[PDB]
């Protein structure tokens, strides 16, 4: 259900309280990072991770094996590209069992890496990420973050560009004003259609909801728009993923929809937020990750934990309305996996004209 990615949703919500502006992240990728680390953890580190995930190592491995299986079964024009890896310094011997679980359950790997030439290491990691993400994510790792003393670089990146079940008519896309928080007006490209969508008003959230399906209903874009009486950060704080899951049961309504085109990219260093979310041990020299790799009796620790998320929407697809849904002010967008019932992407869209978070 949505409980499996609760840690990642909590991380996203924490990050939202600390900065304004566009914000995008994958609860799936952030949870995969921790659930993968759990498979090599012991002692206090294992305890911290288990408490944060609310899953045992055996449970998280089983859940994400199936989530990944359902993704890889898809043969459609929806493009979901993931890049998960653990780059372990060659000063450490990799644990073959951890590597097996990485590959067989987490769509990830354990990869020996020489960090003594930092520019070469950074570019090799970035080139691998770019090769896995249709070249959409290509500069996540900086050479200045690496040195001969780097022990472990964790990367979890995700790119999504889907095809709507029904297209937006390109000649219906129109330039209209989008009003930012605070009052600044900016021209944006609003895609427009009028169709039946699962939609409604969530009063516990003081917000309108529309569910926009992608091809073969593999995914949905769930768009949540605060009413005049509220704002997007109040909305985000109160909105549970159990609420979001229920939106897929909303009856179809005749909706006149105006939705800005956007493409949002975020590159995120997770160490600050993970230090706030109860898993600080993984970065310390007291980290207990000996079943991930070993140097004599020494455990590695996490040197860098890096996440990138890219989500792009456009028009392409395969007598007064019941609801007007005009997203010409800040709103929330959630990319939902309809088969596994988890949020793959969360975005707070403050300004659809800007591509960065």
């Amino acid at each position: 259900g949505p409980a499996s990615t609760s840690f990642g949703v909590n991380v996203f919500k924490q990050m939202a309280t600390e900065q304004s502006g566009n914000l995008a992240a994958s609860p799936f990728s952030i949870t995969i990072l921790l659930a993968m680390l759990q498979q090599g953890a012991a002692g206090n580190t294992l305890d911290e991770i288990t408490r944060a995930l609310q899953m045992t190592p055996e449970k998280s491995a089983e859940i994400f094996k199936k989530v990944n299986e359902e993704i890889q079964k898809r043969n459609s024009r929806n493009i979901l590209k993931t890049a998960n890896n653990v780059f372990l310094s060659e000063n450490f011997n990799l644990n073959p069992q951890f590597k097996r679980i990485a590959v067989n359950n987490f769509d990830s790997d354990l990869t020996p890496t020489y960090f003594g030439k930092p520019a070469l290491a950074a570019q090799n990691i970035n080139s691998w990420i770019a090769s896995k993400t249709n070249d959409k994510i290509d500069k996540l790792v900086s050479p200045d973050d690496l040195s001969g003393n780097t022990q472990m670089v964790m990367v979890n990146a995700v790119y999504f560009k889907g095809l709507w079940e029904i297209p937006f008519r390109e000649q219906a896309t129109q330039k209209r004003n989008f009003t930012l928080n605070g009052g600044e007006k900016k021209v944006a490209s609003f895609m427009q259609t009028r169709r039946y969508f699962k939609a409604g008003t969530h009063k516990p959230a003081m917000a309108k909801v529309v569910v926009l399906p992608f091809e073969y209903n593999e995914y949905s874009l769930i768009v949540v728009l605060p009413l005049k009486s509220s704002n997007v950060d109040a909305l985000l704080s109160s909105l549970s993923m159990e609420d979001v899951a229920s939106f897929l049961d909303l009856p179809p309504k005749d909706v006149a929809l105006e939705l800005p085109k956007f493409s949002i990219k975020a590159d995120i260093n997770l160490e600050p937020v993970l230090n706030k979310m109860g898993v600080s041990s993984i970065f310390t020299q007291q980290a207990e990750l000996y079943n991930l790799g070993s140097h004599g009796s020494l455990s590695p620790q996490v040197s860098s934990a890096l996440h990138s998320a890219v989500l792009t929407i456009d028009e392409r697809g395969g007598d007064e309305p019941s609801l007007y849904f005009r997203a010409n002010k800040p709103f929330l967008a959630i990319l939902w996996d309809n088969r596994s019932s988890i949020p793959l992407f969360m975005a707070r869209i403050m300004d659809p004209t800007l591509e960065h978070a």
